[PDB]
RNA sequence: CUGAUAACUUCACGGCGGGCUUGAUGUCCGCGUCUACCUGGUGAACUGCCGAGUAGGUAG
């Protein structure tokens, strides 16, 4: 994966004056970066996840093969999923999390 | 077969000094609660005797 520098021109000069969606991650030689880094330097709006995650009730109930794996806690993933977004992981990490569990049983 | 593989942010700290919320006040007038009601122990634990005894005892 490489980082498209139209789509963090874009996001950056259209989310520079809303405070609820955005989240600035700095860095530290922006001269070796480019230009891009260096106009704008240091800052990189990028995409906050919105507001504080809420956790309502859950379900409100009364072949096959379906296994269950009940409250996997994780402790210090990256949150820096896209080069322009910040939030929950990309789900293609969810998607190697299982796939290297289902080698492990093969 | 996971923007893959590995990863110590740390050390030090005095928020302080002073202070009048006050003055005045009419909640009032009127008022019909009422009519009717089954709780059901059959005979069933009976009769003496001592003691002055509404105490006490004692018989089959």
């Amino acid at each position: 994966p490489v980082a498209s520098l139209s789509m963090q021109s874009h996001f950056h000069q259209r989310l520079q004056d809303e405070n609820r969606h955005s989240a600035i991650t700095r860095f530290s030689r922006t001269t070796n970066m480019g230009v891009t880094a260096m106009t704008c330097g240091g800052a990189f709006r990028m995409l906050k996840s919105g507001a504080k995650f809420s956790s309502p009730p859950h379900h409100r109930l009364n072949n096959g093969s379906f296994l269950v794996l009940p409250n996997i806690r994780v402790c210090g993933a990256t949150a820096l999923s896209s080069p322009v977004t910040v939030g929950i992981p990309s789900l293609t990490a969810f998607f190697g999390f299982v796939h290297a569990f289902e080698r492990n049983i093969n």
